[PDB]
């Protein structure tokens, strides 16, 4: 059972979890691969690979959010009630209540915060910065700005929390009653398959 | 008496307030400067007199920028927010924190994907531009609120009035920085 979650920078596979970059992904050959894809650039390519089978059409998900990404849908999908946070290149926060998508929002990913500080000034992280004291040096002034900004947005939006993505465990640790599941999305994909076994 | 607050995107002048962008300032005076790539050019200019070494300001914060010092210089008690290229939030000095300015939030998103300022903050967005706008505006809002846990609140800077509107009990002063700069010329009559 080979699953593929395709992004703008990475394709994450599950068989056993691995990550390829996009060049690597384009040279991959294999057996059936089930997939979701947000990369607009790879749509023609995927259509030419007959072994590749798009799960997106099977996702029924109650939202009015225009153009919601299939990646966010798939991560919300096994959740009945809760706040879903996928912390990678971007940080998306989605709110589920009663299997209904109430809305959601987007933040830069942590690496990107680091890039924009640099673009602003060479004068402009400590992951172990405290959130309950004002910072006293510039490293901490940045780390606090970023990490506390995300902490408060998520606190306000949240309800149980589910976390996923490369930075998800780190963000989860600021909260009690929160889970981290590296495989949230692949669980949504797993669920689609258990619901349409003719696949 | 001509004053200049030279920042990372803009040069705020007071002769009559008015602002140049950097590329303008270059083709354009007591000053403070946080623009690294402008250090050289300023030493070149003999009409410009740096005011930074005259400030004496107690803080337990190491390497506090001179724009923050200057903004904070005339405030006995409160949170001081300066919203430009970056947004500095300072406490009266018991510390403070920094964010990207609103336009620099734009720039990350615009590069990734080549703002709605009236976005509601009390409901969850349902389209991409609103999703972005709310992450930015509410993130800033929650941080200041949390920091100003009841203290006074002061805002300045090019985007400072916009942000002040989010608040009851808050004051915007476009000139808070030049007010530090004037108080320094005050304390140092010798400068004239």
């Amino acid at each position: 059972l080979l699953l593929c979650d395709i992004g703008n920078s990475n394709a994450n596979f599950l068989d056993k979890y691995f990550t390829l970059n996009i060049d690597q992904f384009l040279e991959f050959k294999n057996q059936k691969i089930f997939y979701i894809n947000v990369n607009e650039h790879l749509k023609e390519h995927l259509k030419n690979q007959k072994n590749f089978i798009n799960l997106e059409p099977y996702f029924l998900f109650d939202t009015i959010y225009q153009g919601l990404g299939i990646d966010r849908i798939a991560a919300c999908y096994t959740i009945e009630d809760g706040v879903v946070v996928d912390a990678g290149s971007a940080i998306t926060i989605d709110i589920i209540s009663n299997s209904i998508h109430l809305g959601g929002f987007i933040l830069p990913g942590i690496a990107n915060y680091k890039k924009i500080y640099s673009h602003i000034s060479p004068r402009l992280f400590n992951t172990q910065v405290s959130l309950d004291a004002f910072p006293q040096k510039t490293m901490d002034a940045l780390s606090y700005g970023v990490f506390k900004g995300i902490y408060l947005l998520i606190k306000d939006a949240a309800k149980k929390l589910y976390f996923t993505g490369g930075d998800g465990q780190f963000l989860a640790n600021y909260f009690d009653h929160a889970i981290y599941d590296k495989l949230l999305i692949f669980r949504g994909m797993k669920k689609i398959i258990k619901e349409n076994p003719n696949l």
